[PDB]
């Protein structure tokens, strides 16, 4: 399903976060030496990384336009979101997304006391609509923040209506055709380094007794 | 900061995650090989991680499905309960009270804090909304662990300091800026946009390997 390997790919936007701090600092250049190191990933590693897509260290400016390009960053999409509740509001209101050239085009909710409400000037729509909304309007990502009951069936039309990448908040196993991406949203993932590092010191204690 | 690496430790819940929907299934054993080719990390590499935290039983080769997850789920403090408060009372926050009871096994939320006098009362989850000025307070009072910061990036920094002073031990931060914290405090930023921008990656690639 990709060219490049997934565990490559989800490292390109964390180098790409420390080159945007980089590049508002005026730093100019760094080397691979003090990349490894904020990375902790092996400055080979990252360079082999960056060989995937063709010194004094690294030009700040250059690398991080380069990252840009590479993770797509330089074109917008449209998206919408599928779900009215708390996630998909608080989803609708993280306006750093926009920033980054992610357009909202619409909210669709199966609740009909929301229709025609507006969060942002974004108006709350049907979800019967969404593939008639789809369809006119070149949409690029569907976005999921709805429960599971008709999640699969929710997913199963939105690609059907022609949409190539979901981004999914739901904790469930979504199928899609090979042609359309999926990314599933583990919040979980991150959590549980926090209780690894609470609970570290104990447990070395405990198994190195 | 810590006895293991990031990288390490960063791995440690996809490994818990895949291996929860293999029990659940009711899958009795894993291969090496198959275990490496689903989370993308080389067979020796799992070995490594795993061998971080001791031997767990482990017998020929591949691993018994319940007997890693319950290690993975001990080496993760998965066994332990933390004190949680939620700072921001949107939106975001009630998501997040929500999402942290289908971890509540674990991650025991006490009280959601908020700049809005209106608030000051509300329930959620069965969990009173408190003004945010009480805080600190209530942190020592009630022996906080973690306190999840879900407000906006307006006086951010300024909320992180009041919960570090008054002797907070972690912050799960949700807003999309980095945080200064004591290096003794655990900071975890969540970063959603590097989810995202994987969805932008792979919309692109073909073209990108096609243009270069």
């Amino acid at each position: 399903k990709t060219i490049v390997s997934m565990a490559v790919i989800r490292r390109l936007p964390r180098y790409h976060r420390y080159l945007e701090e980089l590049l508002k600092n005026d730093v100019k250049r760094i080397s691979s030496r003090e990349l490894s190191e904020k990375m902790g990933v092996t400055a080979s590693q990252i360079r082999q990384d960056l060989n995937n897509f063709g010194g004094y260290g690294y030009n700040v400016e250059e690398l991080y336009n380069n990252l840009t390009k590479i993770l797509g960053l330089d074109k917008t999409y449209n998206t919408i979101i599928i779900g009215a509740g708390n996630l998909g509001q608080a989803i609708a209101n993280y306006t750093s997304f926009e920033k980054s050239g992610f357009n909202l085009k619409g909210i669709f909710d199966i609740n009909p006391r929301l229709f025609g409400l507006k969060i942002r000037d974004v108006e709350v729509m049907d979800v019967e609509t969404v593939e008639d909304f789809i369809a006119r309007n070149k949409i690029d990502i569907g976005i999921l923040c709805i429960p599971k009951d008709n999640a699969q069936y929710t997913a199963d039309r939105l690609v059907r209506a022609g949409i190539k990448a979901i981004w999914n908040f739901l904790p469930i196993d979504l199928k899609v055709p090979d042609d359309v991406i999926l990314e599933n949203v583990h919040l979980s993932d991150s959590l549980f380094t926090v209780s690894y590092r609470l609970n570290e010191e104990e447990l070395f204690k405990k198994l190195k007794g």
